[PDB]
C-alpha cells in the first residue's frame, strides 16, 4: 500500500501527519525543504532531517517487536497541550496479556528534553520495520 508521512514542526518540535506536499526551495546553505500540508497548516520543514515516513502503531500480540533502544513516536500529555514526539525505550517490564491489549511498561527517554515517561503500547507508535 502506499507511503504516507509526518512531518517534524519547527514551533513544538512535534511530528505531525502529512496530508499533501505543496513544494520545494533550496537555501543558499543547501539544505533542501519542503512546503508540507498537515492533517486536520502550512509549515516548510527540512526533507532530509523532518520529514519521514509515517510511525506504525503497535498491535498487542506485536509488543515483542518493540525493544530497549528503539525509537518511537510518544504521545506526551501535559498541563494543557498533549504531543505526539521522538523518545528512546530504555527499560520495558513486561506484563501478562492477551492479544487483546498490551499491558507491558515501556520508561522511554525523550530526546528534546531529556525526560522520562513510562507509556503504555497505547501510546507509542514504531518505526517502519
Ligand atoms: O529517512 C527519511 C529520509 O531522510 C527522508 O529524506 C525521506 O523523505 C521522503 C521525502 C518526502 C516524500 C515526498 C512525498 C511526495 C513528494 C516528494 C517526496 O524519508 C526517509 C524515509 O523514507
Ligand atoms: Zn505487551
Amino acid at each position: 500500500a502506499d507511503l504516507a508521512f509526518e512531518a517534524k514542526s519547527a514551533r513544538d518540535y512535534a511530528w505531525y501527519d502529512v496530508s499533501s506536499f505543496l513544494t520545494y526551495r533550496v537555501l543558499r546553505t543547501g539544505e533542501l525543504e519542503v512546503r508540507v500540508r498537515f492533517s486536520g497548516h502550512d509549515e516548510w520543514v527540512n526533507v532530509k532531517t523532518s520529514v519521514r515516513e509515517r510511525s506504525i502503531p503497535v498491535e498487542p500480540s506485536e509488543c515483542g517487536r518493540v525493544n530497549v533502544g528503539d525509537l518511537l513516536l510518544c504521545f506526551q500529555e501535559r498541563e494543557d497541550q498533549a504531543l505526539y514526539c521522538d523518545g528512546h525505550v530504555l527499560n520495558i517490564k513486561r506484563g501478562i496479556h492477551d492479544h487483546a491489549r498490551c499491558n507491558c511498561v515501556f520508561l522511554v527517554r525523550y530526546e528534546l528534553d531529556n525526560t522520562e515517561e513510562s507509556l503504555g503500547l497505547e501510546r507509542i507508535c514504531r518505526r517502519p520495520e
